[PDB]
RNA sequence: CGUACGCGGAAUACUUCGA
RNA sequence: UCGAAGUAUUCCGCGUACG
RNA sequence: CGUACGCGGAAUACUUCGA
RNA sequence: UCGAAGUAUUCCGCGUACG
């Protein structure tokens, strides 16, 4: 029986949002200072360097 | 096994939002032209005067 | 304060509504005789596949 | 710019919400492991000993 | 005592896209 | 080397609420 | 033929807020 | 007389997608 707005539907998920958008940030400078990457991210590094070295 | 951006569930809700403002805009016109209001509509008109003409 | 709870059912309402709006749309076309574009091809795309199993 | 299902958009926040739930759960657990009450929850607690012991 | 949502504060791991 | 998103395993504090 | 979604485009009625 | 939001009956067109 409470009227929810669509505006006020949408509010509560923008902050749901950016507050699981601060912890990546966050959490993602945590594993360059520890030196840490998953199997893909090494993955991509690699190739990547391979890619643009083979350029010049 | 889809993944859906927050920020993709959230650009929907504001179209579903637009579309449902949109409709009123129209609606509520559609109503002037041929001079419908609702019983609700009526005692907040009436009742304003009223109090606004108290002032006065 | 907005439970989780409750964006969940007011949608759930939402779509079983949206729901009979194309249950009842689509009964509607069908007095008619109506169909898009792409039902043709999805019926009669149909039929060929079905009138060569027997 | 794929189209989104509403029934997933639920699918969705059913699942964010079980989590919510499943935590919450555990985390009193770990409280009520430690002892630890909150100010809330000892009025809470209190005021209910005395709404219990007396009107019985 | 038991049940229920809200919010703010932070870990750890994996995958997927894109230059 | 950058950027975007998604998924799981976790911890802390306060706050209404309901019998 | 039966079934599940998506999108954009409409009418009509009623209630709660707020000056 | 203005602004905001929420619920209801109901209608139309194209698009996929499934067996």
């Amino acid at each position: 029986s409470i009227e929810i707005p669509l505006h006020e539907i949408i509010r509560k998920l923008e902050r749901m949002n950016q507050k699981k958008q601060a912890q990546r940030k966050r959490h993602k400078l945590n594993r360059k200072e520890r030196g840490h990457k998953s199997p893909s991210e090494q993955r991509r590094s690699e190739l990547w360097h391979a890619r643009q070295v083979e350029l010049s």
